């Protein structure tokens, strides 16, 4: 399969999540995503076919993971924006006040701004501290998906948000949205990953 940020993938033929970013660990291919999406060596599928397994994860506390893909997959420096793409050009972290979009299989491509950093998410499983908060909307299934600026700087992966009764926070104004992402840089360094760029 072609590995593009924001696309859908299943875990052990059960839950769905979204791809974060294409990365390599030496000769190994892979993609970063959210830690709550899978467990150590769980099987990931795209298009109903096996693509790789969860090589590592940290959830809760943090919310990160990377899926180790077989050589058959094609890594791409892309993030889905409708039928088109946003090129991944780097990983410069944007400051509070910056615009930033996100990509996922449920709400697609959504944009907003960064309202805060070092935010806490007291999830059902436990706390997840150190997250960054934007006001772009999101919903159930967007987890693991890419957060990237329109300039192409990869920011992190979708962790969680104040989901309303229908499942997302797109129905309420940005002023009420708490959409949270796990910063990309600590994921890259912890697992010795290199971001695939174009």
């Amino acid at each position: 399969a072609n590995i593009v940020g924001g696309i859908e993938y299943s875990i052990n033929n059960a839950s769905l999540c979204s791809v974060g970013f294409s990365v390599t660990r030496g000769a190994t291919k892979g993609f970063v995503t959210a830690g709550h999406c899978g467990t150590v060596n769980a099987t990931a599928r795209i298009g109903g076919a096996v693509v790789g397994t969860f090589a590592a994860r940290v959830f809760p506390g943090n919310d990160r993971a990377w899926v180790s893909l077989t050589s058959a997959q094609t890594l791409l420096p892309r993030v889905a924006n409708g039928s088109s793409f946003v090129t991944v050009r780097g990983s410069t972290e944007a400051a509070v006040g910056a615009a930033v979009c996100r990509s996922g299989r449920t709400t697609g491509y959504q944009c907003g701004t960064i309202t805060a950093k070092n935010v806490t998410a007291n999830y059902a499983e436990g706390a997840v501290r150190g997250l960054t908060q934007g006001n772009a909307c999101m919903g159930r299934g967007d987890s693991g998906g890419s957060w990237i600026t329109s300039a192409g700087q990869a920011q992190g992966v979708m962790s969680g948000g104040n989901v309303q009764s229908n499942g997302n926070n797109c129905g309420i104004p940005a002023s009420q949205r708490s959409s949270l992402f796990e910063r990309l840089q600590p994921i890259l360094s912890q697992y010795g990953l290199s971001l695939v760029t174009g």
